[PDB]
């Protein structure tokens, strides 16, 4: 595919600083959905504002497992059926967490978000539809884990 190009190219220059981009990620879901910040909870605690997350080593670790998730997505981006077991039960582990499904949705504009930022104009309309069919694959595999 040239889909699965665009992908690898695109994610290339963000994947050298994943903590970087990933806080750009969670930074701009948080300004999109304040309710997820409470879920989080790290020693039984909850942050009380967005940035508190930051200074967060577990939060800050879980930006890193997030992106190493999509890393793995890139890698596997020609077929993905590769990771539809995982992804299945990463919804899962999301759903006990207590997630809904529809945030979700919420990451994928937060990460078209990320991209579209970092890239500029390197961000080409074939780009962003690339990420879209890419993430609502992804997110399609994760829904598994909300027993649907
Ligand atoms: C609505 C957005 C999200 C929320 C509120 C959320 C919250 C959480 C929480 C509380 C945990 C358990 C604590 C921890 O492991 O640090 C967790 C685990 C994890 N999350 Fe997220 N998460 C979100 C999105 C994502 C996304 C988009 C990915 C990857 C694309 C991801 C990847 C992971 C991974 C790999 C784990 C470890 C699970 C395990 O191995 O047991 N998370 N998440």
């Amino acid at each position: 595919r040239p889909e699965s190009e665009l992908i690898r190219q695109s994610w290339r220059v963000v994947s050298r600083s994943p903590l970087e981009h990933g806080t750009v990620l969670f930074a701009r879901l948080f300004a999109l959905e304040p309710s997820l910040l409470p879920l989080f909870q790290y020693n039984g605690r909850q942050f009380s504002s967005p940035e508190d997350s930051l200074s967060s080593p577990e939060f800050l670790d879980h930006i890193r497992k997030v992106m190493l998730v999509i890393d793995a997505a890139v890698t596997n981006v020609e077929d993905l059926s590769s990771l539809e077991e995982y992804l299945t039960s990463l919804g899962r582990k999301h759903r006990a967490v207590g997630v809904r499904l529809s945030s979700f949705s919420t990451v994928g504009e937060s990460l078209l978000y990320m991209l579209e930022k970092s890239l500029g104009p390197d961000f080409t309309p074939a780009t962003r539809t690339a990420w879209s069919r890419l993430y609502g694959a992804w997110v399609q595999a994760m829904s598994r884990g909300w027993d649907g």
